[PDB]
């Protein structure tokens, strides 16, 4: 009963990790894409 | 001349791509933080 | 989610994103060329 | 007759100017909410 909750748990933390981490490089790929946006805006 | 203003039209499609790749990038992400947000 | 496979579809993006960049530098320099050329 | 039809295209005319400047405001104002909604999504994490 507590090896099977610390199996879950220890998956449950590498989840929240791997969301961090795509949330994290998603988030710097939209700002990327917004300053592209921002300079296609002024120059057109 | 009219290279220019195709060139300029151009453009401002590619402002409408980049529109819809931030807005379906920003609703991943969105997703993203509301599954984390189950477990925390 | 598994780790290889997100990282292979976030450096793929991250690899596009870098075309779009330069794709959109090329464009905008096309069209400072072709206003420097016509108002001569 | 001809007049009558000149008078009634000018008046259509007006009118879709008028849609010209709202869509030029809806423009603005869709951009303005999509930049407010990015932007609490991203200080949100
Ligand atoms: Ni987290
Ligand atoms: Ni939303």
């Amino acid at each position: 009963i507590e090896k099977q909750m610390d199996r879950v748990v220890k998956e449950m933390r590498r989840q929240l990790e791997m969301i961090d981490k795509l949330t994290t490089r998603e988030i710097e790929q939209v700002e990327l894409l917004k300053r592209i946006h921002d300079k296609l805006v002024v120059q057109s």
